[PDB]
């Protein structure tokens, strides 16, 4: 899902905006396992396309969604900001960037 | 969910039109579980307009739903008729009430 | 779901292009609890109809869906031809004759 380098940005990143713990693999592997359940192809993960479509095929679920929906989308943001080399400090810096980008 | 006073008004609420079983708490309590399996906020239960965007998340599945998903669907029918102080003597009074506000 | 005469059909069927493996009985009660899983009515599958209606609330899930998806959908797809007695090889041919009808309109 992430190259070398990939993976290092993204166990940097807090999963809380000035908490301790950070992502790690097994964040992948969960965002891999609930695409699956959710019946997305789990590798769109692989790229920004596709966690742009991902984001895109969940954001109208978000509005109701359960904290597990928004849990996942929260992930693929993250994975898409780092797929894009956009310096995120914490998954709130994502989803801000996410905002921004899909209003311009 | 419900105040004392609503659920008081529940569990009078036949669950057929002219039956003899009525509602109880633990249609609540499923209908919360089953949201959360639908991956959707069970915390919209609480309010008319909480319950109004669970009914607009789950109408167009209807058509096609299965026998869970429709009954789902009554149940949050019922508590939103419950929380809008609309009297309904059963789950088809319900449907009924619903269908003609969003008429209008 | 299937008459008799339409599980020997069923059965002739074959998973991929020139393949050797043929659909099973239990393709069918898989789908039937795949379809469950997805608050859709399994009674659906018994008809033409019934599974024209069940394709037209997946198809827009395809472009994203995962395998599980895909294969679901191309169950299903090979069922309408069998309701329909469309002859088919093989899923390709399946989903092919079904796109063909669709742009008859």
């Amino acid at each position: 899902v992430l190259s070398g380098g990939e993976l290092d940005k993204w166990e940097k990143i807090r999963l809380r905006p000035g908490g301790k713990k950070q992502y790690k693999l097994k964040h992948i592997v969960w965002a891999s396992r609930e695409l699956e359940r959710f019946a997305v192809n789990p590798g769109l993960l692989e790229t920004s396309e596709g966690c742009r479509q991902i984001l895109g095929r969940l954001q109208p679920s978000l509005q109701t969604g359960s904290e597990e929906l928004r849990s996942l989308y929260n992930t693929i943001a993250v994975l898409y900001c780092v797929h894009q080399r956009i310096d995120v400090k914490d998954t709130k810096e994502a989803l801000d960037k996410i905002e921004e980008e899909q209003n311009k």
